[PDB]
């Protein structure tokens, strides 16, 4: 089996789709690409780690690109405008049963859902109010 | 308005649902906490904060307790057998559009969506294979 | 194909298996662990470097835990009492054949198999003799 | 009991198979040998002895010939291309009971046996994948 | 896709192909193997890393053996009269398009097909001329 | 014969095919040329040399470049945005019978060929997965 699959960041349903995939697995660090150039591909990263004697921690990041062309002394190419950042770190006891696991896993969800105020904040470029 | 609302954080529909609400809003800080006794209780929290020039970062934790009771000299207290500390930092230019952050969005909810790799992982206590 | 997959470290008829899966392949260590928190699971690893230039070693870790619950400032955690080890080290020429191997595995197995010496004074708590 | 007896450690269905028998008990340590020059035997060995005040260790080593082009009798050299060597220390709780070293037989039994993943990469030369 | 999967390395027309399957897939690298002993074995194996933060390089490797007058299963020494070995890196861009790759690929192919210069050499054993 | 000759690198069909020429042989690397200003051909090159006492070694190289139109001080010149490289080392035995060659080429060609995977990935920018 694997969990090292493709699949997609972006869901906009049947088009746009962002689909990334396994690029390397080089240090207990997963690394996943969207296809075309690296140049403006997106990229998630993911890791765990055990940190104290009772703790494990995952550490994703997340890179999001704003695509364009660079034009330069006549000489076009694919770049990225900027990119956002989302960067994580989660510690789980070892304690944790699996169930517990999963109880996280809803809850991160829950926090990052639409219409969920974090999740309706940032996509208004908005804070709290 | 107000998106500083109460919401769910846990969502096994319907019954254990686990949600928060507004505690307060300190220094840019909001806080939000589940009922029952803060000694476990979960929490978020969430700021926004202009660091570069040409960024804006968005700072989010959340906090999810194991519930216990602690017995000590025959006294039993409502305590936290242990916490997990989900953490994140995004970072979002300037230039991003409001179409932008929604795709940010997307882009979040994409890693932690539940049969996506990282989502799954977690949910083991398990890592990348 | 994709050897990596779940399989059944403890036969107990059907009762109480104790089936392990996949949850790491970080660095090379193919790590499998039972269903339980972190701080019980049994624990199988195992791992294949290029030793001389004429040989192969694989290496592979057993963990079995002798389960309970323990009670660090009067709450209840699960953990395991203590562990036993396994460990264990094979080496291969280069120039084995598939067919050399299988006899391995099945020495090995020879080895263990219960009612055979070893398999037996293990579990009798005893020498062979 | 009395343990140190033949048997057979590899069960070639009823034919061709090979039984070992005992061949030293020097130092408490247990011989088993194929019947063959030494070069080309199998071998079994096997100790127990107490460690840290809280283990035991049983210490099992198997030499396994390539038979693959072998030549029966043979000054076949480099000794060290034609034998594969297993080698293997099981460490045990003073604590466990009798059963619980079952439990422990049956785990190794378990990463071993025929089509689980161990037993099917040594075979196959193989890593995990 | 999943792209690790089989394949026939050597093409000899319909019969006496050699297909080579996958064998290890440990720190991000694929292993691909035919069916033999380690000796005699034809194999593959592939991995990108990202290098400069311009590039990108795939690191590929062929180990094929001297067939001629070989004995299977033999201990054939030295190793190193009996094998050829294959190097290669690609360094790509990073703004490579994916059709940028393409071509790539079939300049790769260009520069090895049978009757094309590069392609007869080797095979005979020769220089340029 | 002279295998020294001119081939197609790249061959899409019949339209736009890079063929590469025959441009330089000093000091035994063979050099072969697309047909374009120097600033932007495809190049080849090829030379072996009698490594250790047992083998010999080919060393390729492919260079793809990205073409385009720069404007260096409002003038505009032809030149490459980017190039790709390829780089081969292939290393044989002396003992290596023409036979054996041929296998070895083919093999190459094995792995490149559009469909079988590492071909795949490199196209896709992807990772063997």
């Amino acid at each position: 089996a694997s969990n090292f699959e493709e699949f997609v960041l972006v869901d906009n349903g049947g088009t746009g789709d962002v689909k990334v995939a396994p690029s390397n697995f080089a240090n207990g660090v997963a690394e996943w690409i969207s296809s075309n150039s690296r140049s403006q591909a997106y990229k998630v990263t993911c890791s765990v780690r055990q940190s104290s004697a009772n703790n494990r921690k995952y550490t994703v990041k997340v890179e999001v690109p704003k695509v364009a062309t660079q034009v330069q002394g006549g000489v076009e190419l694919p770049v990225a405008a900027w990119r956002s950042y989302m960067n994580m770190e989660l510690t789980i006891p070892v304690f944790a049963t699996n169930d517990d696991c999963a109880l996280i896993v809803k809850a991160l969800q829950g926090t990052f859902k639409t219409g969920n105020p974090i999740a309706t904040a940032i996509a208004a470029n908005s804070g709290i109010y």
